[PDB]
């Protein structure tokens, strides 16, 4: 955990939807 696993699990979704937008946009 810690802010480390928090920035890895959060950044993981950031990209997941990131490409989802550029594609639908």
């Amino acid at each position: 955990g810690s802010e480390k696993m928090s920035t890895a699990i959060s950044v993981l979704l950031a990209q997941a939807v990131f490409l989802l937008l550029t594609s639908q946009r």
